[PDB]
């Protein structure tokens, strides 16, 4: 398929997700989620993310250590509207920010975003530059997925690698 990933069983939670020439595209006003069947504890997880025209030109995100309905877990995003990389958590569907890094995020520019999750430590890299290195102990394991917020965004080369504890 046109979506390149080393993970399978991608199943929509909500929103509109479709594979395009450019990868897997999500589009929603508000938040939307798709989850892979794959789970992980400690890992690297990464994607190319491009925010397209449309909606609110908001955010595209990696989601990880997620429960099955994406109401609990962690996200690392690129947010064109607010020029941020944000690391945050959903708990019972409510978001709380763990750390964020203000940096220009423009529409129609490909970004690479990578998270290294080891124990309760999370390192997040934008275009291979470490931008957040923070701790949170709420969730230790769960599913991988993707999200978009007030945006159309496309994800390509979505890969994970499990790490030893």
């Amino acid at each position: 398929t046109p979506f390149m990933s080393n993970m399978t069983g991608w199943t929509t939670v909500n929103g509109t997700w479709a594979d395009t020439i450019e990868g897997k595209q999500g589009r929603s006003d508000g938040d939307s989620f798709i989850l892979s069947s794959a789970s992980g504890s400690d890992f690297t997880y990464e994607s190319d993310i491009t925010i397209k025209d449309g909606n609110g030109r908001g955010a595209g995100a990696l989601m990880f250590r997620s429960d099955k309905d994406a109401k609990n877990g962690y996200l690392a995003n690129v947010d064109a509207k607010h020029d941020l990389v944000k690391f945050f958590k959903f708990e019972n569907g409510a978001a709380s920010v763990i750390a964020e890094y203000k940096t220009p995020i423009d529409v129609n520019k490909k970004y690479h975003l990578k998270t290294e999750a080891e124990g309760d430590r999370f390192k997040i890299y934008l275009d291979d530059r470490l931008v957040i290195d923070a701790h949170d102990s709420v969730f230790s394991e769960g599913q991988f997925g993707l999200n978009v917020w007030d945006a159309t965004a496309v994800f390509q080369n979505v890969t994970k690698e499990s790490l030893e504890h």
